[PDB]
Formats: C-alpha cells, structure tokens, sequence
C-alpha cells in the first residue's frame, strides 16, 4: 500500500506469464507506472491486446523507437519526461548484468534475479518478491 511516485518497467524476452498478472494487478492499483522496452515489433502492442494485458503498461517502446543499443539511458530519460517521473524511483526488471549496466548509466533501479554489484539492483528469485521490496523498508 501507499507507494509514492514508482515506475515499473518490463521487457518482453522470458520474464500470459504463469505468476505475473499477480504482480502486475498490484502494482496497477499501486499507481505505478509500469513500461516495456524490448526489440520486439509493432506486433508487441497486439501480442499485449491478444493476451488480454495491453493496459498493464503506459507504454511499450519497440523497434520503432530508434533508440540507442544497450547501454541506452535515452530510452529512460524519454520515460522520466513522459510523465514527470523520477529515475531514482523507477525500478526495472532485468535478468541480466547487461540489465544493470544501462541502470547505472540512467541512474535508475534494477530488480534483477542476480546481483551484478550496482548500489541500486536488488537480488530476487520469482517476481513475486518484487511486492516484498516494497513491503520490508
């Protein structure tokens, strides 16, 4: 409960997903802001509107995007402006060091299911410890 200004972003590469629309309906009443950046096409929007989730996310950057490659801060500073939102209270959901490396240079959070040493990324072991965070100081 409460939750301050937060953003939430996904991608759409492995992590409708057997355990997310759990995480995702919490964090939707929440009031955060989820979003999604992957490579994937125009087809994400669709794919988003056939599983029946599309209106889980703000906004879902794709190929079109143009944005720059990994490590890409564009992307997040486009995300911050959109909205009025804070890097520092914008937690993303990688699995990788690589999802940690562009956090850095963003200066946004990671959730991340292994450590990659980046004061802002934190361990976890199923998306449901992403509403533990929140819950534990």
């Amino acid at each position: 409960g409460h939750m301050q200004k937060t953003a939430f972003i996904w991608d759409l590469d492995g992590t409708l997903m057997p355990g997310a629309r759990e995480v995702l309906a919490w964090a939707d009443e929440s009031g955060i802001q989820q979003f999604i950046y992957t490579h994937k096409g125009n087809n994400a929007f669709t794919i988003l509107k056939d599983l029946g989730v599309e209106s889980y996310f703000t906004e879902i950057l794709t190929s079109q995007s143009g944005f720059v490659r990994k490590p890409s801060p564009e992307a997040a500073t486009y995300l911050l402006d959109k909205y009025q939102l804070n890097s520092d209270n914008t937690y993303y959901i990688g699995d990788r060091t690589l999802d940690v490396e562009f956090a850095q240079n963003s200066g946004i959070q990671s959730i991340n299911f292994l450590e990659s040493t980046y004061e802002g990324n934190h361990r976890i072991q199923a998306l449901a410890d992403i509403s533990r965070i929140f819950e534990t100081k």
